[PDB]
């Protein structure tokens, strides 16, 4: 099943869509600057693109920076849309936020941590917007159908499943490449995308992991990069250096183009 | 570090406290009847007891029973407290709930899935109530120190750490019995309790697992019962065993291996 | 199902048996000295005791110490048995070793890393000796019935199942305390014992872990001790075992409670 | 580091080599028929090829078919080499087997289950043959360096590291795609290959898993087939390999990008 996000076609047998940006909104200028680089690179290479950012980071330490908030975040997203003409994605945290965020933001994201909170799921469903569901590290690929069921019952079937790794002992994640296939098979072939950033604790391996994931035939890649850099723990420890964006994406796109040009081979 | 909950002294070198009750409040009478059974059994045996129940089930299906809700829930807890003269514990899911729930409920519980929601942690901290922190299946015993830090930063140090198992592959949980010690050593010897019910698959294994856990020298046992859950009629036979073991473990000085 | 080892009754509802000793044999004197400490303490407390040691360490690095070897190892074991009149246990690594080792050693042990080696299982089985099966970190409790079936087919039912923890991510073990019961239920209630030593992170945690395991109602406890792989400090042996026994006596004094 | 195996260049930046064959040798006839198909397909597509088979299955249940055995096994291998002029690979289980197996078989394989058995490692190293090290499901990628160090100490540096998945709870494996990079970085960029067959549960997932692995830039792919739970249907080999080769050629055409 494909989903339409404005001009973009999202689906497991379509050219991959980049859901790309930064961990959290810092300011209007930094946002436009970082977004512009993503927009120029994506236009150059011909990759469908949706700008990603959180306006709030609700797990942040008490007196540490957590974002700009809902009011100024939505203002920044409005400007990104007006300036670049692209779709955007952000995450929602309380049921009340859903309708107003859904007015501006084209895709609304269910945090992995809140993935089981029924009122949030219902509230998101009611908006009618495309929804990105982050798969929790503690949930099996087959347990995702229950979240999908819940959304369907609440009357919204435009769902994206986003992989971010699974708990592997203490203080460690592993990405089960077989999980992509299980989610395709058991959730009606909804678009599946890969959050390579949050599957990682360091950036050196980001390309190898991304390429492996995309080799499995996916609707898209979800990725964060540094902005106008805030070094000491501000951008996320696995964020890609922004200047490498082109060199990175050119390889992802070449791989994706190859996989998608070959018909699906059933092994029976 | 010991914590006072009315007359109860809760601590890792104190007689174990039973955090016992049901999954969700359904009706006043049903709650009173089941609570009465716990109260009678625990007073008979001489085990400090705190009655547990949720007033809402925020994660259950659209097509399921989701509880009596806050307003009704608090009324029931008020009645439980007045009738039996015991403390109670419930979970909270939203910052705005904390102050009203904390007016009635002696212990307020941070749900595992919300363990890292800062706004909730702050709102719970501000009540000044004793807090029960549910340890998520995906967090290491070391990572728990970070939640404890948040609470301290928010001005509340009356914290309980509650073990409920850790993720072990897909759809399976294992309880790392070493994690109790790691939490004790790294989180300032705050009270550690064991949620045996949510650690389990089959109820058949509940005594064996509860005894294993309590053998590591813990402040309390957290369990649910039903007339998954322990059958309510077996509560006395079950508690006799836990108490015998707890009393034995606590009668022998901590043997430090070095 | 109980197993008799000379005058010892080993079983999941009998007083726990201590399988205790050292990692590797080094010399006669040192072996007698350490066994003497164990024997003194276990005789005093009234705990059935079986002395454990390897004669070989086949995974050790090339330039590391490996033990005294088979021939010298058996002589030491003969001497240990002669002096103290207790049963002994050692591990075997090759089919040919099984018969001569079994003539001397009361319990022979299948190493975790070789637990699936059919020819080794067959040769151990044929001795008719009591066998201790070390559960591998990568095997589930229900996969152990496959090892048990193998011993049965080869004609030996005097089997002990020995828990030592399970792979938990990279570089960590966790002991699933529920696994004891699953092995009890699906492997015909064979004696289950707990290797607390090879389960462990740092020794400091040995008492807490041993007590947790024994709380589940087990046939025995398996530990190694150090000079004073985090073995127990030898000078703490008595204080340690007083607590294990006290707990084991309490658990065993109460009839099994079926939860239904 | 590259390894020469006859005319084949094996390395993490060379065209991928296929280590392909069957679980176990049953007869010469059946071996030749299956190998013939591999040879034809790999020749047509231009993929370097090494035929794989075990002559023995040391972990099978007692009365399951265990393979033809060493003597008959080496004869079959000799005929494979004579008929097709290709290199071959097989696994060894005892030190005494190593020199005679190494005479015939170009690559000798250390089983996952025996990975830490020092005597076998040493006996394998002394042959001077190319060695495939199977990574155990319970060893971390950084623990592999210790096996490599042993082989280096015992005189052999022609080593291949073979991924086959890691323990993930009970009776489940996961392949950590990051492990390939970690092995390359910490073990001197030795050739790393991927056993998709043993990593798997249902054969339906074989292509996706294999492509994912090879996307990480590897020296080779390791698989079993069968005319027709995990083995690839022999008739799909061409279609399968067309896709692996297309992905491999692309990845290997692009300069390594280090994220800095
Ligand atoms: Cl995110
Ligand atoms: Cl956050
Ligand atoms: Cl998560
Ligand atoms: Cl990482
Ligand atoms: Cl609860
Ligand atoms: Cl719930
Ligand atoms: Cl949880
Ligand atoms: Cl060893
Ligand atoms: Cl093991
Ligand atoms: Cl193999
Ligand atoms: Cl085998
Ligand atoms: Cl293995």
């Amino acid at each position: 099943m494909d989903i339409k996000i404005n001009d973009i076609t999202l689906g497991n047998n379509s050219p991959f869509v980049l859901f790309g940006g930064i961990n959290v909104l810092e300011s209007l200028d930094s946002t436009l600057q970082t977004c512009a680089h993503y927009v120029e690179v994506t236009r150059k290479l011909g990759i469908p693109y949706i700008f990603k950012a959180s306006f709030d980071k609700p797990r942040s330490s008490i007196h540490s920076y957590r974002g700009v908030g809902l009011e100024e975040g939505l203002k920044i997203f409005e400007k990104v849309k007006a300036e670049f003409g692209i779709p955007v994605i952000t995450d929602v945290h309380e049921p009340h936020q859903c309708q107003p965020v859904a007015e501006v933001c084209d895709v609304i994201q269910l945090p992995a941590f809140l993935a089981r909170q029924t009122d949030l799921v219902v509230a998101m469903a009611k908006t009618g917007n495309v929804v990105n569901i982050k798969k929790p590290q503690f949930l099996s690929p087959s347990q995702m159908k229950n979240i999908v069921e819940k959304f369907h019952e609440a009357g919204n079937g435009k769902l994206i499943l986003c992989e971010r790794g699974s708990s592997f002992g203490y203080d460690n994640l592993v990405v089960d490449m077989l999980g992509f296939g299980v989610m395709k098979q058991t959730c009606g072939n909804l678009p599946v995308i890969f959050d390579v950033t949050h599957s990682l604790g360091r950036r050196a391996q980001a390309l190898d992991l991304a390429l492996a994931g995309m080799a499995t035939r996916l609707a898209g890649l979800f990725l964060e990069s540094h902005p106008d850099p805030k070094l000491a723990k501000c951008d996320g420890p696995s964020a890609l250096p922004l200047h490498l964006l082109e060199d990175f994406l050119i390889r992802i796109k070449a791989l994706d183009d190859l996989i998608k040009s070959q018909p699906i081979l059933t092994i029976e």
